[PDB]
C-alpha cells in the first residue's frame, strides 16, 4: 500500500534516477530594474540608466553627440555544447542483464 | 494498493527515469524594467534608460545627434547545440535482458 | 506501506540517483537594480547609472560627445561545454548483472 | 513502514547517490546595486555610478567627452568545461554484479 | 518503521553519497552596492562611484574627458574545467560484486 | 493766449480751490490673497488660509467640529462723520466783496 | 502766454488753494498676503496661515475642535471725524474786501 | 510766458497754499505676508502662521483644541478727529482787505 | 518768462505754504513677513510664527490645546487728535491788510 | 525768467513756508521679518517666531497647552494730539500789513 511519487516500489534489479531543475550546459542572462520591491507609502524620484545620458532640470542648450557605438542589452549564448562522441545525461538508468 | 505518480510498482528490472524542468543546452536572457513590484500609496517619478537619452524640464534648445549605433534589446542564441554522435539524453531508460 | 519520494522500495540490487538544481557547466550572469527591496514611508532622490551620464539641475549649456563605444549589459556564454568523448552525468544508475 | 524521501529501502546491494545544489564548472556573475534592502521612514538622495558620470546642482557649462570606451556590465562566461576523455558526474550510481 | 531523508534502510552492501552545495571548479563573481541593509529613520546622502565620475554642487565650467578606457563590471570564467581523462564526481556511488 | 487746467485766468479777487484724491472721514479696508503678483514659469504648491482649516494628504480619519464662531471678512465703517454744527469743506472758494 | 495747470494768472488779490492726495480723518487697513511679487523659475511649496490650521501629510486621525471664536479680518472704522462746531478744511480759500 | 503748475503768477497780495500727501489724523494699518518679493529660480518650502498651527508631515494622532479665542487681523480706527470748535486745515488760504 | 512749480511770481505782499507728505496726528502700524527680499538661485526651508505653531516632521500624537487668548494683528488707532479749540494747519497762508 | 519749485518770486514783503516729510505728534511702529533681503545662491533653514513655539522634527508626543493669552503684534496709537486752545502748525505763513 505504498503512496510514492518519482520512485519505484516492488519490482527486482530497480533503477531510479530523477532529475528536478537540472541545468547542464546552459548560459543564463537577467537584467532587471527593479525584482521583488515593495513600496507603501513612499514619495521616490529615481532614474536608472544603462547606456548614455543627458539630465538636467533647467538649462539653455543641451546636445548629446554619440559619433560611436552604444551597445546595452542581455545577451546569452550557447554557441556549442556538444561536440563529437559523449553525451550529457540527466536522469538516465538502465539494467542489462544479459550473459 | 499503491497510489505512485512518476513511478512504477510491481514488475521486475523496472527503470524509472523522471526530469522535471531539466535545462540541457539552453540559452536564456530576460531584461525586464519591472518583476514582482508592488506600489502601495506610493508617488514615484521614476525613470528607465536603455540606450541614449536627453531629458530636461526647462530648455531653450535640445539636440540629440547620433551618427553610430545604438544596440539595445534581448537577445538569446542556441547556434550548435550537438555536433558528430553522441546524444543530449533527459530521462531515458532501458532494460535489455539479451543473451 | 511505505510513503516514499524520489526513492525506491522492495527490489533487489536497487540504484536511486537524485539530482535537485545540480548545475554542470552552466554560465549565470544577473544584474539588477533592486532586489528584494521594501520602502515603507520613505522620501528617496535616487540614481543609478550605467554608462556614461551628465547630470545637472541648473545650467546654461550642457554637452555630451560620446567618440567612442559605451557597451554595457548583461551576458552569459556557454560556448563549448563537452569536447570529444566522455559525459556530464546528472541522476545516472544502473544495474548489469551480466555474466 | 518506512516514510523516506530520496532515498532506498528493502532492497539488496543498493546504491544512494543525491545531489542538491551541486554546482559543478560552473560561472556566475551578479551586480546588484539593492539586495534585501529596507526603508522605513528614511530620507535618502543617494546615488550610484557605474561608468563615467559628470554631476552636478549649480553649472555654467557641463561637457563630458568620451573618446574612448566606457565598458560596463555583468558576463559569465563557461568556454570549456570538458575536453576530450572523463566526465562531470553528479549523483550517479551502480551495481555491477557480473562474473 | 523508518522515517529518512537522503539515506537508505534495509539492503545489503549499501552505499549512501549525498552532495549539498558542493561547489566544483566554479567561479563567482558579485558586486553589489548594498545587500541585507535596513533604514529606520534615517536621513542619508550617499554616493557611491565605480568608474570616473567628477561630482559639485555649485559650479561654472565642468568638463570631463575620457580618452582612455573605463572597464567596470563583475565578470566570472570558468574557461576549462577538464582536460583528457579523469573527472569531477560528486554524489558518486558503487557496488560491484563480481567474481 | 494762456492753455490752463483746473485754473483761472484774468479776473480779480479770484480764488481757486482743487481738491485731487482728497479723502476726509474715510475708512478704507482691502484683504487681497494677491495683488500685483507676475509667475513667469514657476511650479507652486501655495495655499493661504483665514479662519480654520484641517489639512492633509494621507489620513484615515478626519474631523473639524466648530462649536463657536469663525469671523472672518473685509470690514469698513463710516458711522458719523459729522455731528452738529460745522463742515467738511474740500475745494471751497469765496468773495464777498460786500459793504 | 501762461501755460498753468491747478493756477491762477492775472488777476488781483487772489488765492490758490490745492490739495492732492491729503488725507483727514481717515482710516486705512489692509490684509494682503501678495503684492508686487515676481516669480520666475521658481518651485515653491509655500503656505500661509490666518486663524487656526492642522496641516499634515501623513496621518492617521486628525481632529481640529474650535469651541471658542476664530476672529480673522481687516477691519477700518472712522467713526466720530467732526463733533460739534469746526470743521476739517482741505483746498479752502477766500477773498472778502469788505469794509 | 510762465509756465506754472500748482501756483499763482501776476495778481497781487496773493495767497499760495498747496497740500500733498498730507496725512493729518489718520490711522493706518497694513499686513502683509510679502511686498516687493523677487523670486528668480529659488526652491522655497516656506510658511508663514498668523494664529495658532499644529504642522507635522508624518503623525498618527494630530489634535487642535481652541477653547478660547483667536484674534487675529488687521485693524485702523479714526474714531474722534475732531470735537468741539477749531478745525483740521490743509491747503487753506485767504486775503481779506477790508477797513 | 518764470517756470515754476509749488510757487508764486509777481504779485505783492505773497504768501507760499507748502506742505508735502506731512503727517500730523497720526498713527501708521505694518507687519510684513517680507518686503524688498530678492532670492536668486536659493534654495530656502523658511518658516514665520506669529501665535501659537506645534511643528514636528515625524510624531506618533500632536496635541495643541488654547484655553485662553492669542491675540495677533497689526492695528493703528487715531483716537482723539483734537479737542476743544485750536487747529492743526498745514500749509494754511494769508494776507490780511485792513485797516 | 526764473525758474523756482516751492518757492516765490518778484513780490512784496514775503513769505515762504515749505514742509516736507515733517511728522508732528505721529506714532509709528513696525514688525518686518525681512527687508532689503538678497538672498543669490544660498540655502537657508530659516524660523522666526512671534509668540510660543513647539518645534521638533523626531518626537512621539507633542504637546502644546496655552492656558493664558499669548499677545503678538504690531500697534500704534495717535490718542490725543492736540487738546485745548493752541495749534499744530506746518509750513503755515502770513503777511498782515494792517494800521
Amino acid at each position: 500500500m505504498d503512496v510514492f511519487m518519482k520512485g519505484l516500489s516492488k519490482a527486482k534489479e530497480g533503477v531510479v534516477a530523477a532529475a528536478e531543475k537540472t541545468k547542464q550546459g546552459v548560459a543564463e542572462a537577467a537584467g532587471k530594474t527593479k525584482e521583488g520591491v515593495l513600496y507603501v507609502g513612499s514619495k521616490t524620484k529615481e532614474g536608472v540608466v544603462h547606456g548614455v545620458a543627458t539630465v538636467a532640470e533647467k538649462t539653455k542648450e543641451q546636445v548629446t553627440n554619440v559619433g560611436g557605438a552604444v551597445v546595452t542589452g542581455v545577451t546569452a549564448v550557447a554557441q556549442k555544447t556538444v561536440e563529437g562522441a559523449g553525451s550529457i545525461a540527466a536522469a538516465t538508468g538502465f539494467v542489462k542483464k544479459d550473459q
